[PDB]
């Protein structure tokens, strides 16, 4: 139900945040 | 309903973190 | 029980991530 | 069930994002 829907949405946002964090790490280390 | 409320809190803080990550990704390319 | 605890644990880690993201943002801004 | 499994997935991605955020702060601080 609703709690499963909300948990799938949080997992999608968490995977988006992790992809942006790896992009930021690339810029911080310059490669 | 108590677990759904904590999941909605988590989704809000995840959207806040994604917003800040986008602000960093912009700034860190000189945008 | 356990599902409420896992949700509380996620919320605490998300708050920690948000605090680190603000610190990273300040450096990215030049401060 | 599925809610517990997605919650444990979220908590593992959150801990990966916290680790990358601390790696980015280390690199930006020259630690």
């Amino acid at each position: 139900g609703e709690i499963k829907a909300i948990a799938q949405e949080i997992k999608a946002i968490a995977k988006e945040i992790k992809a942006i964090a790896w992009e930021i790490k690339a810029i911080a280390q310059g490669y």
